[PDB]
């Protein structure tokens, strides 16, 4: 039975509203979370976190908060779609969307504006850094197995012992938890445990994407192969998404039902917008363009895109993507909405292992057009490309700058939290300083809530202690990494 | 006469305009597709590296053009939204034509509040100054401003008050007043519709008009719009444009849109708070350090008072008994609050009380003007940043080099400004003149947009006309300053040393 007023939440995790509330008294709690969003600085620093072009120095590019704010608008017309073509058919009443009609909304335009929130400095090369950089110090492909028997793990603790023990289960688990950071699974980190912002616990699953435990090791489930594609929290929130999967009524591995409206808004507007930054960073003509799109492939073609073709022709360049956009939309968000009306009992659920676009649908055939011209004609460029090498680097060497804050032992890492600044350690203290303060706090609260005589213990320092440094280098923008690895290498 | 919103929030354009009954699903549509031409708007983009109080700040956590218009529409979002609904209860909504508008009211606000600023220059009130002053050194308005005579200091030639009417001096006098009073918000209107060229419905255009003062008035203002006048809010170049306009949303002659006062609202409340919050980042003070500075910044406060249900209250709240980044963020998202659950319904009420003068559009106040405990509240930030926060030497002396950077660029492109107007007409026609290698390669710099409405309007004249050259001139100082104010903090800085061949 699929009834809304048991999915969209309006509690939080701490200091909740409770009991009963007008229609308007839960709007204002989710009128709440848009001023808490919306004033965040986790969401300012988006403006300096880069989406396609890295570092672009005119601001007529989309950086990830001006292409997030296009989602946004574009998650509001699929919603508005649905509530009006769900209404054609009156069934809203019939599964208590009449009095959440705005909270629906709401949410996916919030959790629209919170996507990528969590993505490191260099996008999928922070991510690929940050992994890289922890396997080859703690390979999590040496603890798959049993035993045994040449540990090439560079932690002491973390290492198998041969030597059987169930806490070599907890190894495990962590060794794969922290070589599988994602920006979606840092998401959630972020808005919890690190940014505490209270919010609906709707709101907290909107920005769920993936499902998958960061610390899975085993390549399964077919049911879920693709809402599993790409790790969704970490072990450290096992517990926050377990409150979560009760408090929105979601099954293991299940989804919530209004990330798919915004998953479509995300794919629809970054496909055509990375083109129109194309043509702006004079990678080639609009012309030039046209051609690659029909070389790509009456048909869609011709209602989409060679009618804006014609269009344009007697600003031709401008002429010719506000159309593209307009028919690209006109014809993408009603199969979205209706797509999505199609399968909602699958979505509801949240189990549908498929996306709100059908790669059999000729409107699907659109967007991979989109995707695979950007990826032949505009990420290969060089110039793209070696910025993406730059970052690289950046992010590696920010690592082993401070990897000598994870070679300390336990106690001589304690006694540094404590005593602030430590006399032995004077490179461990100062490297120690330059932790944001909320992320440090992060890491206190919680390591206190452990059993210091756990013989588990250890081995929860070490991960809190890695997932601290993770949390510091992804909580940074494209340039201030920059910045800082160049200020520690002492060439500025 | 009679408060009716079906005759202000109008669902019409100026180009290719839809006519036809319109359920009341149709005009959300219609107001909806004006969403996505704002939000995808390049001129909105350009935001995030225009300055708001920190001239290029290198840390995102600062608010720039983008974030703060960002979060005004928030504010503008929950005065509508508290507006509308003490509306529907008393008595009414019904009666006032809004029962229909309730969607397009709130969009309204919300649109045409992430736009203004859209027209502000690059270096903030500082690329107004620049601008004004390198124009008035150039064509000194002070001259014309009675008749004759005698020795006019200007110094354009087909400008000069002559002499010996010529009562065509008065397109002089007007010229000579409009281009040396760029603004912000005028120069918004000049890019939504003649260079941007979105076609926004006259609702949504305008609830960006934030002053009724032509740029070309010379007088000392009237008295009854005597605050709805103090900046331009139009150019002479739009004259035309704001006639239909005004007819199109019955607005008679220097009255606001009804929405417009609400937006003031939205902006009023959103900076002067938002710019401790950033001063506190950039380490100027402390939370702690700026308290001192509040309550010793007011006055009656004696005991139980405003000051203690808002700031006072978070000072305690803060001081830990809750955290989550360290009483800090903690006493802003409060003090935020605070200020906001206590400020956002009292403008409210201020519309729905003179709601008759706001909508005829002639109340001479905003609101938050009134000695109310509540202005005084506002006041206080505002007091505060202007002594210890917008004084600061790092922020005084980057407003110095940006005066620097704009008025360098407009000498470097004051030779296109020289040629005479066969001289320049002739390098628009033929984009590459033989005889002005460095004219022409100045003029390929100014990009189109701006360059087709030079065009446009230029052909739309009377060549035979008199005023020809007059006109001609006048759009062509605008082409220049569509040029300089559509640029970014950033983009200007570095123009003006790619092109002083330092870098
Ligand atoms: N320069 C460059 N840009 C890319 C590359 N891949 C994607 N982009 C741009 C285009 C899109 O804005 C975004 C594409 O990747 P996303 O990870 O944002 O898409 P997707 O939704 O599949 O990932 P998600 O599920 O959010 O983790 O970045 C690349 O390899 N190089
Ligand atoms: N750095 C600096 N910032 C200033 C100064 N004066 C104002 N600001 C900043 C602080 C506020 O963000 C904002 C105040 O002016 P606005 O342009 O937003 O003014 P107003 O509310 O009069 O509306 P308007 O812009 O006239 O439409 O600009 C100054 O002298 N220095
Ligand atoms: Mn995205
Ligand atoms: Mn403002």
């Amino acid at each position: 039975q699929i009834d809304f007023r048991k999915k969209i939440n309006w509690h939080r995790r701490y200091r909740s509203p409770q009991g009963v509330k007008t229609e308007h008294e839960i709007l204002r709690i989710f009128e709440s979370d848009r001023g808490r969003i919306i004033n965040s600085p986790a969401i300012r620093r988006l403006q300096q976190k880069t989406q396609v072009f890295p570092l672009e120095r005119n601001a007529a590019v989309r950086t990830r908060l001006t292409h997030s704010m296009e989602v946004q608008q574009v998650g509001r017309y699929i919603a508005k779609e649905i509530l009006s073509r769900l209404k054609e058919l009156k069934l809203l009443e019939a599964y208590g969307l009449d009095e959440l009609t705005g909270p629906f909304e709401s949410i996916v335009e919030m959790s629209c504006l919170m996507h990528d929130i969590g993505n490191p400095p260099f996008g999928h090369f922070g991510e690929a850094a940050i992994n890289d950089w922890f396997r080859q110090r703690l390979h999590p492909e040496d603890a798959e197995s049993q035993p045994l028997t040449d540990d090439r793990c560079s932690v002491a603790a973390l290492r198998l012992r041969d030597g059987e023990e169930p806490l070599n289960e907890l190894r495990r688990k962590i060794r794969q938890d922290l070589c599988h950071f994602e920006g979606n699974a840092q998401g959630i980190r972020l808005v919890h445990t690190l940014m505490r912002m209270n919010l609906t616990w709707a709101q907290v699953g909107g920005i769920l994407k993936y499902t998958r435990p960061a610390w899975w090791r085993g390549e399964t489930p077919e049911t879920h192969h693709y809402l599993m594609k790409k790790p969704g929290y970490y072990l450290s929130e096992e517990a926050y998404i377990a409150r979560l999967r009760k408090e929105l009524n979601l099954a293991l591995y299940s989804r919530f039902p209004l990330t798919w409206i915004m998953e479509a808004a995300d794919d629809i507007s970054y496909c055509v917008a990375d083109l129109e930054d194309a043509v702006e960073k004079r990678i080639f003509t609009v012309e030039q363009l046209y051609h690659h799109l029909h070389e790509a492939w009456g048909s869609l073609f011709s209602l989409v895109v060679e009618n804006a073709w014609e269009k344009s022709r007697s600003s031709t360049e401008d002429q010719f993507f506000m159309y593209l956009r307009v028919n690209t939309l006109n014809k993408l968000v009603p199969y979205a909405a209706q797509r999505f009306i199609d399968n909602l009992p699958a979505i509801f659920a949240g189990t549908f292992n498929h996306a709100l676009l059908e790669d059999a649908s000729e409107c699907s055939d659109l967007l991979k057009l989109y995707k695979n011209v950007a990826v032949k004609h505009v990420f290969s460029h060089p110039d793209v490309e070696r910025l993406e090498l730059q970052g690289y680097r950046v992010i590696s060497g920010l690592l082993e700058i401070y990897r000598p804050l994870l070679s300390l032992s336990l106690s001589d890492f304690t006694e540094l939290v404590e005593k602030e600044r430590v006399k032995r350690f004077p490179i461990e203290s100062r490297l120690f300083h330059k932790l944001s303060t909320r992320h440090r706090l992060a890491y206190v609260e919680a390591v206190s809530k452990l059993p210091s005589d756990s013989p588990e213990f250890p081995l929860w320092e070490y991960y809190y202690r890695c997932r601290l440094l993770q949390d510091y280098i992804s909580g940074m923008t494209d340039l201030y990494a920059w910045d800082e690895y160049r200020r520690l290498m002492a060439v500025e």
